[PDB]
DNA sequence: CATTAGA
DNA sequence: TCTAATG
């Protein structure tokens, strides 16, 4: 957690390169499995040596904790750091749209920077095209303040499509904290569930709701189940207008909503802890369901859900404020 | 890890 | 169809 640290953040950096100016995809899976055990271990590496103890570690990498060790260094990284079309890729890579594949692709092009995907706004997609129109209020945070806002109107359409609708916010706004990246909406219906056929309209009346009040500005993608947008808030009465959101709405079959709202509030860590101990409890949990564990060594059978609640007595615990939930 | 675009 | 990009 930190005495193995340095160790950690520098091969993951070696990991991260691979992948992305390279195309080195195990090299990349590489450096990560082993930057993984090398952060497990309880004691100070001293030297490579003791490293390549480890299980993926071999000669390669505890070459270069050797490095590391000795001198505050690497030079390796110290090279990539500088190069510049590397750098290159890095950046381009955080215009939504944009991926490792374009990244490279693009600066082989000549196209590096920002104003460059301008000039060529026709070598862009539509995503691409809005990623790069809303890049500076894309990386920019949404504070909760807003995020009430956001919330507010939302739920106000939804409300007023048609009441038998069931929208949660997600993520850690619902979480309490006190900034969000994006703002993501989770979406039910009775008449929709497991096996009733679907009623793409379900998602779509809403998206459309939120459009012709101008909530939904833009669209980066919408399909049958999955929406995911931009958004803003009504930019008062003038002097201050809204920076551009990233919004996403879901569809989901009302007999598996708690799971996946229990599951997309978190925490990473609070789940992960939470179904595990639903391991003991003789259940499993996954983002649609919760089934009771036969000893056969599996089993099946999706156990009745209503509420964040059900979850929770089934494995015999606290429940937990979304509040708290951090861990 | 599944959904969406796209070419 | 595949392949990329999001989450
Ligand atoms: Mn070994
Ligand atoms: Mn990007
Ligand atoms: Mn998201």
């Amino acid at each position: 957690e930190t005495l193995n640290g340095g160790i950690t953040d520098m091969l993951t950096e070696l990991a991260n390169f691979e992948k992305n100016v390279s195309q080195a995809i195990h090299k990349y899976n590489a450096y990560r499995k082993a930057a993984s055990v090398i952060a497990k271990y309880p004691h100070k590496i001293k030297s490579g040596a003791e490293a390549k103890k480890l299980p993926g570690v071999g000669t390669k990498i505890a070459e270069k904790i050797d490095e590391f060790l000795a001198t505050g260094k690497l030079r390796k990284l110290e090279k990539i750091r500088q190069d510049d079309t590397s750098s290159s890729i890095n950046f381009l890579t955080r215009v939504s749209g944009i991926g490792p594949s374009a990244a490279r692709k693009f600066v082989d092009e000549g196209i590096k920077t920002l104003e460059d995907l301008r000039k060529n706004e026709d070598k862009l997609n539509h995503h691409q095209r809005i990623g790069l129109k809303y890049f500076g209020d894309f990386e920019k945070r949404i504070p909760r303040e807003e995020m009430l806002q956001m919330q507010d109107i939302v739920l106000n359409e939804v409300k007023k499509v048609d009441s038998e609708y069931i929208a949660t916010v997600c993520g850690s706004f619902r979480r309490g904290a006190e900034s969000s990246g994006d703002m993501d909406v989770l979406l039910t219906h009775p008449s929709f569930t497991s096996e009733s056929t679907k009623q793409p309209k379900l998602l779509h009346q809403v998206v459309e709701q939120l459009q012709k009040v101008h909530f939904i500005t833009d669209t980066l993608s919408k399909g049958e189940t999955k929406f995911m947008g931009v958004c803003q808030l009504p930019s008062k009465n003038d002097e201050k207008e809204y920076p551009h959101r990233r919004i996403d709405i879901r569809l989901i079959p009302k007999d598996q909503y708690y799971c996946g709202v229990l599951y997309f509030t978190g925490s990473d860590i609070f789940n992960k802890n939470m179904r595990a101990h639903a391991l003991e409890k003789g259940f499993t949990i996954n983002e649609y369901t919760i089934r009771p564990l036969g000893v056969t060594g599996v089993a099946g059978e999706p156990l009745p859900v209503d509420s964040e609640k059900d979850i929770f007595d089934y494995i015999q615990w606290k429940y937990r404020e979304p509040k708290d939930r951090s861990e």
